[PDB]
């Protein structure tokens, strides 16, 4: 079986991208933020507390006639960001692209921290790290790629994100005419529960590649490019007044630069985030003060190759037996 979803930005700045997903019997199509840093498939349901609900679509189980609870089952989840949700399970069909897999975690919010209510367009999260983070307790449960994977084609999916466009994930195919040249794959670490790899290395603009090991994560719920302190420090010396401002936490610019790509290395492979995709818009309305989309990793413990970086790529989440990573431009 293969499947095929479009993935939508959900704002001017590609904050994040939803994706359609149909639960239960008839289908509740719910669109989910998939996000390959975490390993929960939470929604916004029926069980959310009525305040912490603004605009979002919920999960019903008592109307789907395949829901079943996971009696005794609770999650309870905590992000990068400082954002939180919690609740029970409930077991259903799930369908993303035409790829259905049955009896599937559906872990229902009872609560979800600000940020979730105050984003009216991202109804859950469906995440597509290793199943080793899935939250569920006492028993932990399967991602849907996991639960999917014996029933694909090839044990892959695939991250095709746009910059201000739609983009595709595809579940148990390479669809060949998404990237251009070859797919460079490399070596991954599931030690953490992420898909942990290593960069060969960065180049600023037009400057020269520097050679250096960047042990990080291939995260899509992550908006920005986090790295190290010295590599970030290096781009933003390239940008005529850019700082770091701690009290707009990070690196601003002016909104009148023209910012420079930014290289990264997968192997002997390089891939070019053009300079524009690096541009996040004014720090408040009408500021001409910009923020950065590369900033600094430290205090975050992981460096985090998120959306910047990987709508730059078409990215091959390899989930064989060996897991690895391919990158190709496109
Ligand atoms: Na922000």
């Amino acid at each position: 079986s293969t499947g095929s979803a479009t993935t939508t930005p959900i704002d001017s700045l590609d904050d994040a991208y939803i994706t359609p997903v149909q639960i239960g019997t008839p289908a509740q199509t719910l669109n989910l933020d998939f996000d390959t840093g975490s390993s929960d498939l939470w929604v916004f349901s029926s069980e959310t507390t009525a305040s912490e609900v603004d605009g979002q679509t919920i999960y019903t189980p008592s109307k789907s006639t395949t829901a079943k609870l996971l009696s005794g089952a609770t999650w309870s989840i905590s992000y990068g960001d400082g954002s939180s949700s919690s609740g029970d399970v409930y077991t259903d069909t799930v369908s993303v692209g035409g790829l259905t897999v049955t009896g599937q975690a559906v872990e229902s919010a009872k609560k979800v921290s600000s940020s979730f209510t105050e984003d009216s367009t991202i109804d859950g999260l469906l995440g597509l790290a290793f199943s080793t983070l899935n939250t569920v307790s006492p028993t932990q449960q399967k991602t849907f790629f996991d639960n999917a994977k014996a029933s694909l084609d090839s044990p892959v999916f695939t991250a095709d994100l746009g910059y201000h466009a739609p983009g595709t994930y595809n579940f148990g195919f390479i669809d060949t005419t998404a990237y251009t040249g070859s797919i460079t794959y490399t070596a991954v670490s599931t030690k953490q529960g992420f898909w942990e790899w290593t960069s060969t290395g960065y180049a600023v603009g037009s400057g020269t590649f520097k050679s250096t090991s960047i042990d990080g994560i291939a995260d899509t719920g992550t908006t920005l490019l986090y790295l190290p302190a010295t590599v970030v420090s290096a781009y933003w010396a390239q940008v005529s007044g850019a700082k770091s401002s701690s009290s707009v936490g990070g690196y601003v610019f002016p909104c009148s630069a023209t910012l420079p790509s930014f290289t990264f290395g997968v192997g002997s492979a390089r891939i070019v985030i053009p300079g524009d995709y690096i541009d996040f818009g004014p720090i408040s309305t009408g500021s001409s003060s910009c923020f950065g989309g590369i900033q600094s990793s430290a205090g975050i413990g992981i460096n985090i190759f998120g959306d910047v970086a990987l709508k730059a790529a078409f990215v091959v989440f390899n989930g064989a037996t060996t897991p690895t990573l391919g990158f190709a431009s496109k």
